[PDB]
């Protein structure tokens, strides 16, 4: 791939964003959803914030209480032999390392806007902040699918009841309509297809599974973008390849004349995250036509490396301009970067590699 | 309260069912879904079959290969230091005891019918047998919700992709229409409400969660009984009680004047399964009114306590006749039993507790 990485990268880091909670620091402004509205590019940033502890033997979980509508921090001793703090994103039971009891940060969504696609200014106030019992550990990783006048903003809703996927709709990003949890837990990486397709809407998704099953991309159909069904398996992990550990949807599917172009993220068991691509049949997007054997975007620039577990590029949206794609992506789980590439060139690598 | 366990219990055991796979043994006929059709009671029996090995140091996992349309057997040594065989239902990796690599048996649905509700005759052939790539480890635990002339038959579809819940519709139990996986994995214990309620269909379900969340009953709404949404949390587990380990829907919700009466199963962390009840608002069933504090049915008869997986009662359906409930339930993951109960006495127990 001929990738053009923006000169300004990283576009937005933690130092560009001030914390909205007393005694918290911003640790991430990343995994931004992407829309065009009213002649600007909107990034729907995930801002993650962490309480500072003055006692370094105690770690704080920032939990939103839905009854009182405010944070209520919960303390855990690093010396508590019931827990494992080796993944600094989480407080884990030693008997359940595959999960978590708490996150060490809380996330919400904040908009940043650009005339030129390269220089961003934050909205003054948060866009979506935990508002209910499904979001007590945060709102994460907003994806934005526009269909005509309506923007569909869907996001991870984390609470003690699970990680679910929920939907807000809006025409102006000011008046918001909550549509509930469109996917039951445990799920994320939900990407709504940007048009109705032979009488049905579609969404990619990604069940995370306890008993059996890998971290694989699925797809569901909907008559109304409120209720989903006819769930199918779509793209699975591949041993020995860049997506040997997990896959999930990244950008909104892109209509091309060859199929729906799916820019998805893949990680190895080592947690190196890259973007790859798939092409789905145009009429029935449950059919996979092609898939890449090597990535289209991988961590190589310094700001894309030295995530905690690995180097990460994580693209959660893109603006199409003819054959040019302006791709925005999270980097190292802390910041936002931007790049351009050609759609014709992704299509060509799909053909060459299959 | 009045619990009439049938004189004939267990009604149908493994001894009454011949295995359809050669080299296999029937280890259960259980957790039957319940319908009335053409003047008979139908039980959509889960029949579980286990591949037999003559070498006692070896065990086999049966897998139906959806591509080749045939059964493959994976073998294991009991002494394989990477696997755990302590749960008789599953072959687990030691690094993943919360899950399973393989099941010890393969299930399908087979119908039995009765004129009197007590003596049952099996249809001669299977009714649903693994037919796609979502079902390679079995089809299990069929539930039946009848709306108008349409019977909704939904079930656990187990494969290498997950445990999903899939739906078949029929009007006559002969011509069948596949409707896909109506609930994504990981889920099961999906109970479709028997009518449209203020312009929406509903279903109970039971997400099974890797990272956080308990094995709790949830509910969803639907415009069409094909796509589900607006997922809500509904009934959670209760530490120190009969349902401290997990809860799941049992029977089809039953419309009463006080609300929807939900007969659900509850297990401890030691996997003793009982039945309990709850009551939901009539008009908005996402609202829970009442819940029992003690069980309505517990595994105390010997066919309930002893079997392939002991100390289990697991009701997957019930026929209403006025105030009387003819409830049919799985016992010990081995057999079927029947009992009669009174709705009004379940409702009184809800009001007392
Ligand atoms: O959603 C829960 C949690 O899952 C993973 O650990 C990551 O995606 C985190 O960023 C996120 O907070
Ligand atoms: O659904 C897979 C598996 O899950 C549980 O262990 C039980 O319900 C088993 O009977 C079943 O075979």
């Amino acid at each position: 791939m001929n990738i053009y990485r923006y000169e300004e990268n990283p576009l937005i880091t933690p130092l560009d964003v001030k914390p909205i909670h007393e005694g918290f620091e911003v640790i991430g402004a990343f995994n931004g959803g992407v829309a065009e509205y009213n002649g600007e590019v909107l990034l729907l940033l995930r801002v993650a914030e962490k309480p500072v502890s003055e006692d370094p033997e105690i770690v704080l979980a920032p939990v939103y209480n839905a009854k009182n509508k405010e944070l209520e921090l919960q303390s855990f001793r690093l010396d508590d032999e019931n827990y494992d703090f080796e993944d600094p994103r989480m407080i884990r039971s030693k008997a359940k390392l595959e999960g978590f009891s708490y996150l060490t940060s809380l996330s919400y969504i904040r908009i940043a806007r650009s005339k030129d696609g390269h220089h961003f200014t934050l909205d003054e106030k948060p866009f979506l902040y935990p508002f209910n019992e499904y979001q007590t550990f945060g709102i994460e990783d907003a994806r934005v699918t526009q269909i005509g006048d309506t923007y569909h903003v869907n996001f991870s809703a984390v609470s003690e009841f699970g990680v679910a996927d929920a939907l807000v709709t809006t025409k102006d990003f000011e008046n918001l309509e909550y549509q509930g949890n469109i996917f039951a837990p445990e799920n994320k990486d939900v990407l709504i297809f940007p048009e109705k397709i032979n009488g049905k809407y579609y969404a990619l998704h990604r069940p995370s599974l306890k008993s059996i099953g890998n971290l694989d991309i699925w797809i569901a159909s909907s008559p109304d973008l409120r209720s989903f069904g006819d769930h199918r398996h779509l793209l699975g992990i591949r041993p020995g390849e860049y997506d040997s550990g997990r896959v999930g949807g990244g950008c909104v599917p892109i209509k091309t004349e060859e199929g729906w172009l799916i820019l998805y993220h893949g990680a190895t068991e080592e947690n190196r995250y890259v973007m790859g691509a798939a092409l789905l049949d145009l009429n029935d997007p449950t059919i996979v036509l092609k898939r890449t054997k090597t990535p289209i975007l991988e961590p190589v620039a310094d700001y894309e490396k030295n995530g905690f577990f690995g180097d990460v590029v994580f693209a959660c949206g893109a603006i199409q301009e003819g054959d040019t794609l302006h791709m925005y992506y999270g980097v190292a789980d802390t910041s936002m970067a931007g790049c351009d590439m050609k759609i014709s060139e992704i299509l060509h690598q799909l053909e060459v590699e299959a």
